[PDB]
């Protein structure tokens, strides 16, 4: 698989799992300056062959994702699935986002944005009725396109975490890596110059998040992403081994660069045949990586029968100073 | 202080020292591909209130270094100081590599360079005869002037980490961050424009390497950027707490760029007039933040007698993938 796996005993998910409610027993709040701080200490805690997991893989050269699987999670005690991620903070998904959090701290240093789901660091990601066509995570009848999260920044996560609370049609999360089987070497020069434009997805805009958050200024420094993106390239790294920053639904060429723009249609059609899935069934966890792939999520019928499917996610950079100037309490932005 | 200071409790220390003693039973090497591995999740078993101060002092805006003081050190079983550093991984210091590794693991991902010390990743800081007038670490009579660490290179560490073996003399380290509380906007602006140019050390040089190393073909590209450097700023992230790099040894400005030459001859002249001291006695840990601070080391008159000064080295980086370009075992170069 292109993606390294791990799967929990019963006996190290239920050890896990008495941590995270040891957690939420003694913080009020995931991302209370307490816990934020707090947390890759007790996940010193965690069961020691999943420590080494995450130790080791996230240094091996190929994985696309980091995929942990075997989690309890009881629907009765879970509850209902939100309807929208405003009241998604519920009690019988708390000591699952402390577990997330624990998680996501063996790998690096969580974050949120001030114009992403009211600044939150855990967020969620559910089908909202009436919100089906859009481009944001909280769409279903229209496949979620691959990108890259957060395209637009350079303070982009290196890691995208996601717990599966529940997801009982099996819905796909989809991943691609850079297709250089196939990138010719003319395309490969290209893709490395700084001859494209990406600007911010529609999750940053105010529309997508709480009245009385419209006013932050870090939605100014979104609005100057989106009206006069600079010039970025799509590859960076090693010729052998490219990271990766592309969002398929919202990248452009430069202003009338023809052969940029014959880059772009190329990765675009290589990625778009080379798109896999993973499933995320009930209690997996995943870490996506935001430099090796792209990733989207397969159109679905939503229920809005209490029992739709539903994630909680979370950013993890490396290095928290590589985004000081757009520091705003773990939530980035700018003016 | 300037820094972020911890000091063990001898319970503490005498636990953290049993545990580096125990790797050093069960691993042939600190180098060896298992331990390096290992190490980080080795870590995790060190005292709590250590492992606390280290996940939160990284995480701080202002600290130059995470100093660490009360490690014990006898110098009866430390042995002698050796006489070259080719020499210098006797038993006597090995329970104390390990101990640096293990406190390392909790910053980052080790690594060293082919081109230094034949690619070790624990290396060594101690005076050697005849080489006294230096731009090398075992120099002594000549102050190592204040740097960036591998300032050349974009793979150069996150973090410096020292430990001192023996120091009885009390010999200082350097430090100084950027003047920013000096810096007019001008200067500021043309420090961070590309206008500079930054060659590799005489540290990378095959003269200061064993023979059967000058062949290695990662000489070469220390060649390349000594003699083709391409130009580079000297400041870098957000203009209220900047990113530094630049070696007061090495760094010149673009050809006949005399306004960048300006900038630079200022920025000599104000990190000359702020750099200040940091006496790592023995046992004292220091990790030096080489995105913030520039470093050096006082002369001083060498002994010659068996108890010179005498560091642990060691280079850590937030993502050992940043430098895939340059994987040369851990060990960094390029052709
Ligand atoms: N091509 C796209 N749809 N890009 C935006 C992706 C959606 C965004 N990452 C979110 O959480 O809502
Ligand atoms: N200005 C300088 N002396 N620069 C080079 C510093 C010495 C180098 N870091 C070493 O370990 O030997
Ligand atoms: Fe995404
Ligand atoms: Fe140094």
């Amino acid at each position: 698989r292109p993606w390294s796996e791990f799967r929990l005993t019963p006996a190290e998910a239920a050890a896990a799992a008495a941590l995270a409610a040891r957690c939420a027993q003694r913080y009020d709040e995931t991302d209370g300056p307490e816990f934020l701080l707090d947390a890759p200490v007790i996940a010193h805690e965690l069961p020691r062959r999943l420590r080494t997991f995450m130790a080791r893989a996230r240094l091996d050269a190929w994985p696309h994702a980091l995929v942990v699987r075997g989690n309890p999670v009881d629907d009765a005690a879970l509850g209902s699935t939100p309807v929208h991620w405003r009241t998604a903070r519920t009690p019988g998904s708390r000591p699952l986002s402390f577990l997330l959090m624990l998680y996501a701290g063996l790998l690096g240093d969580v974050f949120g944005w001030a114009t992403q789901q009211d600044g939150r660091v855990v967020t969620d990601v559910l089908p909202i009725k009436g919100g089906e066509h859009t481009l944001v995570s909280s769409s279903s009848r229209q496949e979620l396109g691959w990108h890259t999260e957060d395209a637009f920044s350079p303070y982009r996560a290196d890691y995208v975490g996601l717990l599966s609370l529940r997801n009982p049609d099996g819905v796909a999360t989809t991943l691609a890596g850079v297709p250089l089987d196939d990138l010719d070497e003319r395309t490969l020069d290209v893709l490395f110059q700084e001859r494209f434009l990406i600007r911010p997805d529609d999750s940053h805009l105010q529309v997508n998040n709480s009245t009385a958050q419209q006013g932050r200024v870090e939605f100014e420094g979104i609005a100057q992403a989106a009206d006069r993106p600079e010039p970025v390239a799509i590859l960076t790294g090693h010729r052998a081994a490219p990271h990766l920053r592309v969002d398929g639904d919202f990248s452009a060429p430069a202003e009338g660069d023809e052969e940029a723009a014959a880059a772009l249609g190329t990765l675009r059609k290589l990625i778009d045949a080379s798109l896999y899935e993973l499933v995320l069934d009930q209690g997996d966890v995943a870490f996506i990586d935001n430099r090796r792939a792209v990733h989207g999520r397969r159109a679905f019928q939503p229920r809005y029968d209490g029992r739709d499917r539903w994630l909680k996610r979370i950013n993890i950079t490396r290095d928290l100073h590589r985004s000081r100037k757009a520091w705003a309490s773990r939530v980035l932005g700018q003016r």
